[PDB]
């Protein structure tokens, strides 16, 4: 009953239906493994179709404390409180959780996105104002019998969030696990990067400067500058049969082809090798251009198919965003401090190539790839 409980629009996040308050007020909430605050629109905004009305909830409790949360894109401020929360197409339970009632925001809500709030699924360590503000998933686990794990199958878009377990109908092949290095963001270690099978040949610490994370709330694969530049050079070289404006590689301009003629085969596969559970072992996840060239729907341009380059630069380390998670079944196994990856039932592939999760791989180099 939890399958296909996620919806969204390409590039604008995936959301799950939730209710807050008594009587229940239904809101669509973006699923975000890259933050740890549960927050909902709580005042009128041009891009909000609806919002949380605290005055109408008898179970609402004001904590008399403001909070401000900045993201890479957007920011908001609001009032902290607690109230009853349920998930209609998730586990049938009711929990009392912290909620930030957003009363002011800047470049956060997105014109026509269909969500009104955000569910930060990361750990308390990064919650605002501080780690004493217990995150929603922690409250869910403490107050119910739900196992300490969830999984995300991100595929107008759709997908599934399976709370408390693993749904085997959602993936094929093996689940490979990489350790969660530190419990704040979902931090992992990348040990190797290849572009069409060619190693970027970089000290692996560069891939994890200064942390690498799995972040469903960020669209792009975001890379440290040194890695971004090397990857772009390699993708340019592989695709050199066609030349694109510099602005494209900067995500500042679309590339378009006549409908149905997108030359997928001139763009390389990208393989990210993640640290395994055993010393000097790794596995790789392989990303097709259908993932990192993100479709931009626009009827005005619809004689063509157009795309944005969904790999970009970061000054805070690697962010494996939605375009990386798409077509993989990703298990956030908090109980065992590990992240699992498998090919999902909605995997990306054409008749020549396919997204993959494969291992084991071994390196003789004993260096630890963690930056700190
Ligand atoms: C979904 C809307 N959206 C589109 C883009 C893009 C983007 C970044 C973000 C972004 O900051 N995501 C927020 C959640 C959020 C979701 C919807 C609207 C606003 C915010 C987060 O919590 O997940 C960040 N997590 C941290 C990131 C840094 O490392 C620590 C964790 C969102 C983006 N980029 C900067 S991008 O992907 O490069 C360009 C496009």
């Amino acid at each position: 009953e939890m399958v296909d409980n996620l919806r969204g629009k390409s590039g604008q996040g995936y959301y799950v239906e939730m209710t807050v308050g008594s009587p229940p007020q239904t809101l669509n909430i973006l699923v975000d493994t890259g933050s740890s605050n549960f927050a909902v629109g709580a005042a009128p905004h041009p891009f909000l179709h609806r919002y949380y009305q605290r005055q109408l909830s008898s179970t609402y409790r004001d904590l008399r404390k403001g909070v401000y949360v900045p993201y890479t894109q957007g920011k908001w401020e609001g009032e902290l409180g607690t109230d009853l929360v349920s998930i209609p197409h998730g586990p049938q339970v009711t929990v009392r959780a912290n909620i930030a009632a957003i009363t002011e925001s800047d470049k956060f809500f997105i014109q026509g996105s269909n969500w009104e709030g955000i569910l930060g699924l990361a750990y308390a360590e990064i919650a605002r104002p501080d780690d004493s503000l217990e995150p929603f998933f922690d409250s869910l686990v403490k107050q119910t019998h739900v196992p300490n794990l969830f999984s995300l199958q991100l595929c107008s878009v759709g997908g599934s969030m399976i709370i408390g377990g693993i749904d085997h109908s959602l993936y094929t092949g093996s689940l490979w696990y990489t350790p969660i290095r530190r419990e704040w963001y979902y931090e992992v270690i990348i040990v190797r990067v290849e572009i069409n099978g060619q190693d970027l040949k970089m000290d692996c610490k560069e891939y994890n400067y200064d942390k690498s994370i799995v972040d469903s709330g960020t669209t792009n694969l975001r890379l440290p500058k040194k890695v971004f530049e090397a990857a772009v050079k390699s993708i340019k070289a592989a695709s050199s049969t066609e030349k694109f404006p510099d602005g494209f590689w900067l995500g500042e301009q679309l590339v378009c082809w006549q409908a149905g003629t997108t030359p997928w085969n001139i763009f390389p596969v990208i393989s990210l090798y993640l640290m395994g559970e055993v010393t000097q072992q790794s596995f790789r996840i392989t990303i097709l251009p259908q993932q990192y060239l993100r479709p931009v729907e626009d009827v005005a341009t619809s004689q063509d198919d157009c795309y944005k380059f969904a790999i970009s630069q970061s000054s805070t380390g690697t962010v494996m965003g939605a375009v990386i998670m798409e077509g993989f079944y990703v298990v956030f196994d908090r109980a065992r401090k590990r992240i699992g990856f498998a090919v999902s039932a909605c995997h990306v592939h054409d008749e020549f190539r396919t997204a993959a999760v494969e291992g084991p791989f071994v390196t003789l180099d004993m260096e630890d790839c963690g930056y700190n």
